[PDB]
């Protein structure tokens, strides 16, 4: 028995271990590999064949590929003790005058962030392309960041999660081949990926 | 003044961010850019001029690029309370029997891996290719890693690091463009990095 998973580093980082560790925890020859790509990495992956499942920010393009899908609302992540922390939920104008940490320039998910600020003075601010450094630096008392919640969901011992007045869409895909036999293996593991990313979201105020 | 850093997951994820918040607490109309790539892609990116510093795993091609290294050990990352846990050092036959995570197979790295273990009876592992993932893994009681110590520094709350009986040379370097005039801000980015990076390995039994 062979699984081959690749996701981006906001899934690969924390969930997808955590989740993989469950999954394999009594399956000693199960022989499993979770590499950490870039989305558009992960995509020709499950293209070529060399990842049976694939879990990339979205969105991307659909063509060879059957695509499962979640989307929730971005968070805003702020230092423990930050003035923010104790706001039932953060709106644009919050945010004026604060060093903003953001996601890379030109993607869809930053444009979202940026398109919701677009009433806010613009300051200096940080740019980052992967979830976790934001979040990191979000626990240094840097900025704030507005994030997909999976990868907060990894720091809320540490930072401070609040919801945005503005709904961004953090979606992203499951992913695999449209050509192919089933897999009882591959439909188990997505199956219960999703029981276990709903269940941790919805058990920490991230989803409805 | 803009500042633009590409690097590996291993350092973007957590030792970087810490540092950059350190660099920047005292720098407010410093623009900064820290980009988690692949190694490959962070060459590229400094080449391309795309990136002002790059940090990736060792080796890389070094034709168009001024290069510092640091070579470490990598160190036995088990879980808390792990039978490991309890010894000075840990030796190939120890992981007789251990399940054990291990890094993209055909890499450098994962090799010298392969080499320090190949007299012990090889069972079903779990192959990732980022560190923070086999850590996650690790922390979850899936099994035991050997990795480069810069990331397992983000996790020593929460799992045991040990040092191998053999040597692994867990070498990341810092990269610049052969190309291009003096930069102020690059040299004291760098230094102040290792000097940061260096007092952080030292301080953790990591490093002489
Ligand atoms: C860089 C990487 N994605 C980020 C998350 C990007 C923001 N999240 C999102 N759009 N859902 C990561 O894995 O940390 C990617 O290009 O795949
Ligand atoms: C996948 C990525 N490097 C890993 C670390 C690889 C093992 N560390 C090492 N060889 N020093 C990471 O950023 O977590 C790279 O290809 O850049």
């Amino acid at each position: 028995a062979t699984l081959r998973i690749a996701a981006m580093p906001a899934l690969a980082n924390g969930l997808l271990p955590r989740f993989l560790a469950q999954f394999i925890r009594d399956r000693p020859n199960l022989q499993v590999s979770l590499m950490g790509l870039p989305s558009s990495m992960v995509m020709e992956a499950v293209a070529s064949g060399r990842a049976d499942i694939g879990y990339a920010d979205g969105p991307q393009e659909r063509q060879g590929f059957l695509i499962e899908t979640r989307s929730l609302p971005a968070v805003v992540a702020v230092p423990m003790g930050h003035r923010l922390a104790g706001l039932d939920r953060v709106t644009p104008q919050d945010l004026a005058g604060e060093r903003i940490i953001k996601q890379e320039t030109g993607t869809l998910f930053a444009m979202r962030v940026e398109v919701a600020i677009g009433g806010i003075q613009r300051r200096p601010s940080i740019e980052v392309s992967l979830s976790h450094t934001a979040l990191s630096l979000v626990r240094e008392g840097a900025g704030i960041a507005i994030i997909d919640p999976a990868a907060a969901i990894e720091f809320t011992d540490r930072i401070v999660l609040r919801p945005f007045s503005i709904f961004i869409d953090a979606e992203f895909l499951e992913v695999r081949s449209a050509i192919g036999a089933p897999s009882t293996i591959v439909d188990r593991f997505t199956t219960e990926f999703w029981r276990f990313h709903d269940d941790l979201m919805k058990q920490n105020g991230l989803m409805e």
